[PDB]
């Protein structure tokens, strides 16, 4: 079974300085990322939205939407009824 | 300021299967947790009280009781006097 965080962690050392900044953010704040727009991430990291998109496409074919989808699989499931579902994105 | 739920949410993906079970319960039922013992949580989750204590110490140095103290800061405050608030109990 694939694991996007495993991939990013192990590819990380060969990324550019800017790619590393974005990747480290993803690895360190994977929960926060899934409910952020690319523009929001860019402002937080003092980079461009485009850069967030390009690194997303580098690590997964479907880019930013797919990165968030994939991340969400490794986040906590949410309670459906308080007497479970995939984490939101 | 620090936020223990923020920490657990963002560390969660790298935890072991058992740690994730415990952490998901804390994240999903944080109010329920503050008035449970580690043995009660263990029985709910079909795991060991020691594993609850270990996960607690992993996320906060004071362990299980400190976990509950920190959680209580993010729970509703309770009414001190009913006249026609205080830190949530632990
Ligand atoms: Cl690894
Ligand atoms: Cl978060
Ligand atoms: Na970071
Ligand atoms: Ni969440
Ligand atoms: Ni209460």
């Amino acid at each position: 079974m694939p694991n996007i965080l495993y991939k990013i962690d192990n590819q990380y050392p060969y990324f550019t300085k800017n790619e590393k900044k974005i990747a480290q953010f993803i690895l360190n704040y994977p929960h926060k990322v899934v409910n952020m727009t690319s523009q929001e991430i860019a402002n937080q990291l003092e980079t461009s939205s485009t850069s967030i998109i390009r690194l997303s496409k580098k690590v997964t074919p479907g880019g930013f939407n797919e990165l968030k989808t994939r991340l969400s699989k490794f986040l906590p499931k949410e309670v459906t009824q308080y007497n479970n579902k995939l984490h939101s994105r």
